[PDB]
């Protein structure tokens, strides 16, 4: 029938997550033989025939083999725990094989997690062989230098009933380094580079340990810091100059040396340092942060997430001017974070009671809406929208004016991500996090900009909804991940992101929903709208 | 061209009211000769022509004669004051003539208002013919049907009683003519005249009695005991109240009276105290009751009721039945009136007599299973009565709503009453733009109910439907510019713009629902105590 097609159109588009109708699950089977139509169908297909054990399986592998080629995201689902079978893993891996390197890089983080899934036998035999997914990751790590660095750092962290999963990761990392040694010139070139990175990290850790060990005023500890860096050959490789190393946090950039005098130390109780590095070429300086206190895996997942969303949005050709900095954690309790010149909002307010005066110093225009360049305002509005919607989907907690930073450009971003998926020290939300100052920085509900802001939020939300599947699959693979917040309710953890997505709603409904949350959050923050609500309560009483 | 049609379809649906048309009328004209596509087009076509060239008028006139015939609702615009010219007005009347009596009756109230616009010399000449076109039309029809005669008579009578000076004389002449046509006419015309005479005499005695009751010192009970005695006292008055010669009730000509039961008569709580009455019906003793108010001008409440009745009619046509109750008012001459009495209990009474609304439905209609041990239909009718009213009071700007002021019925329905404050006039400083007591929201089961969600959904569909049918509502309001309805009279012009603004015709539907959703959200948050606290916590989070 022609109508059944609309109901099929329904199933291929709607879920990445359906359990629904393990009775209808075979109606698809009946029309699929002809409607091996397009890519998406196949993932849905595999979910049901597999439940029954045996003769259908052999028929299904043929069916799959002949099926229109799968998109990559299906493959991420195929690598998940749900399907145990090897051929489908093989198929999923051939899809990744088709994927370009940059794509692996984003996905890559989960793929390392994906290794936890079978088969150990595939791992044991490769290991036994020198003394399928794992094999593929290694080969492609060896093809690309940047890829190899990230692969290495992720494995080093996993090795640093989960004891058996550790064991496996250890075997996989060690093989990887061994193939590089046995390597032809370029592999070995990468290998030596990895060894060089590590040595350096270990030296910077040792310096930090010794900086922490002296009790002090913050200034005293910066003074001490500058002296240790300046001081030569007490530390295996001098810090004021060393052989050029490609930054571990960013492979593309090489570093010759740090600069001591430039380094300043952060207000946070456990104190990360800003360091200045020099690029191998043209004496560019790179500024990074080196944090000593906590495991950064959580911050980095969020950052990968943001990156993904921005990418899709830009592929949408909405640039919300998201400013997603790279984060890498070396070990649990050391990491590097990109640094972008920025002022924390609270700082701005101490420096200036208003954000607009703050912009006014940097990009003033006379016919400009407010004494700001029109384009700055637009960029500010967009960055807020993007970030409200992203935090929302991600259910980020603990926002405060120290947490959100502003650039002279107007981009707005969030710095610190200790609380994910709604976890929060405080007892209530708001679900949408906006300072009063930021809404006044928009010029309030009356203003035209604020309306543009709201408008952007909805449309961003609508788009992300469309690419539901990628985010859910990536998360599907963070269950066993060791992010503190996932670990508490891991099973539940995937559902929370999907709840925020509200995929159940038709679009108009979805926009309405987000409008709702916007209204609550804005009214709460503004003092004038709170007073108006009180007059309305007042009205029914008498 | 191909798109031009679309700009024009946009012009045709969107407003009936707009002065918007400026260049558009000139481009539209070129197309008028080629396509009188639609009935709607005719109203749009009419707008451009008359002021300028007189010959231009001849061309437009020929155009209209063969033009796709106008819908009755649009015709009303024509009787409206903005269009002076005699030939178009004749056309409006011809369109009304085709209309069936019931639709004709619903509008009847406005026509009397419209009567003001037709030139008096047209009316003076008709008077001239009898004593030693629309006005003729109203009388001709008023005569053909008794119920129409009755309504026409009461509306005119209210108007006749002492700028106003010229309009009073006009109405008086029309009435005198209508009465002379009936006495003169045949049997039915005479029959109508006789029944009208009975109605008139009956009310007057009814009024004498109410006046005696009011003088008497005492609280309500002392006064009701007194009222009970007078009806029962035969022969104090011209009419004997315990029995009479049957009279068509002014509220329903369809039903005669014949009796009143003194014992059944009560009075209400409200400030000037209306009696209930009962009568027998002319047939098999079935009672009727109505109310009867001694203390103000009902005109405003009747317009509002006409408005609610019509809106309900439109929604039923769509097939939304929100179980509205559009009870009947007529005024008599201002300061008496009647109102149909529907059995109901005011919410405040319901809360005191039974702790909460849920308990109240539960006692009358209890089914252990669903949803609240309250039979489902009742819940559904309560949800629907609720949606229909917030939307309708909101469009109409009904204000001064209180618990004393809404009612329930055993059946579930909710409705309003006593529309003294209209069009955003309020005795208080604020809205809320939507009127929901907490008591009512709890009745729904609060924010997450299938039922509360159901109510919001019902409101949205209702809003959109009314949005589509805006043309009729605006035309009727335009017709009561000169209304002598207090709230409208404060600024006559603003009244029409205010109902229109509430309408949100500019917005796209997706936006319109967002706009309505917004108004509902502030209104419910302020009403519920938990939500206010949630907001306080959110304020607390930041600073
Ligand atoms: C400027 N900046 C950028 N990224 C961070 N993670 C950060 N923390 C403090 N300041 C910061
Ligand atoms: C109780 N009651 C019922 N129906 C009415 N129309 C009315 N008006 C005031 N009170 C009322």
């Amino acid at each position: 029938a022609s109508i059944r097609d609309q109901l099929h159109t329904i199933v291929y588009r709607y879920p990445p997550t359906y359990v629904l109708s393990s009775e209808e699950q075979d109606l698809v089977w009946k029309f699929r033989f002809y409607l091996s139509s397009h890519k998406k169908a196949l993932t849905k297909f595999l979910k049901c025939i597999n439940w029954k054990l045996e003769d259908e399986v052999t028929q299904a592998l043929w069916m799959l083999a002949n099926w229109a080629p799968m998109d990559v995201e299906d493959a991420l689902e195929l690598l998940s725990p749900t399907f145990t079978h090897p051929q489908v893993r093989k198929y999923a891996v051939s899809r990744l094989a088709q994927a370009p390197d940059e794509d692996l890089l984003l996905y890559l983080l989960q793929l390392v997690q994906a290794l936890k899934y079978e088969d150990p036998r595939h791992i044991v035999h490769l290991h036994g062989c020198i003394f399928n997914l794992c094999t593929f990751l290694i080969q492609r790590a060896c093809t690309n230098a940047t890829l190899a660095n990230y692969f290495y750092w992720y494995l080093s962290i996993e090795v640093e009933q989960d004891e058996r999963a550790h064991d496996m990761y250890a075997m996989v990392l060690k093989m990887f380094l061994k193939v590089l040694e046995n390597g032809n010139f370029n592999l070995r070139g990468i290998f030596y580079n990895l060894r060089k990175q590590r040595r350096f990290i270990d030296e910077l850790v040792k310096l930090v340990k010794l900086v922490a060990k002296e009790p002090g005023n913050r200034n005293k500890k910066t003074e001490k810091f500058q002296k240790l860096l300046a001081e030569q050959d007490m530390f295996k490789v001098n810090f004021t100059n060393f052989e050029p190393i490609p930054f571990p946090l960013d492979p593309e950039i090489y570093i010759t040396k740090i600069v001591p005098m430039r380094t300043s130390l952060f207000k946070s109780a456990l104190m990360p340092a800003k360091l200045t590095f020099v690029t191998s070429i043209a004496h560019h300086e790179y500024a990074a942060i080196f944090k000593h206190g906590d495991d950064l895996r959580q911050d980095q997942l969020i950052l990968q997430m943001i990156t993904l969303m921005d990418k899709l949005l830009r592929r949408e050709n909405l640039d919300l001017k998201l400013t997603p900095y790279k984060v890498l954690a070396t070990s649990s309790k050391h990491g590097f974070l990109q640094y972008v010149d920025s002022c924390t909002v609270a700082e701005v307010l101490a420096r200036e009671g208003n954000i607009h005066n703050f912009f006014r110093k940097h990009h003033p225009c006379d016919n400009g809406p407010y004494g700001i360049s029109a384009e700055v305002m637009d960029t500010y509005i967009k960055s807020c929208a993007g970030y409200c919607v992203i935090t929302y989907l991600l259910g980020v907690g603990d926002r405060h004016l120290d947490n959100l930073l502003l650039t002279t450009n107007g981009k707005l971003f969030h710095i610190d991500f200790g609380y994910i998926l709604g976890r929060d020290p405080k007892p209530m939300p708001p679900p949408m996090k906006l300072s009063k100052e930021m809404v006044e920085a928009m010029g309030g509900i009356s203003s035209e900009h604020h309306h543009e802001f709201r408008k952007q939020c909805y449309t961003a939300y609508l788009h992300l909804r469309r690419h539901a599947n990628v985010m859910l699959n990536l998360f599907s693979l963070m269950v066993d991940a060791t992010v503190p917040d996932i670990a508490l309710e891991p099973d539940k953890a995937v559902k929370k992101v999907e709840e925020n997505l509200q995929l159940g709603l038709t679009d108009e409904e979805a926009v309405q929903h987000l409008q709702s949350l916007l209204d609550v959050s804005i009214t709460a923050v503004m003092p004038a709208l709170v007073e108006q609500i009180h007059r309305f309560t007042q009205y029914w009483r008498k």
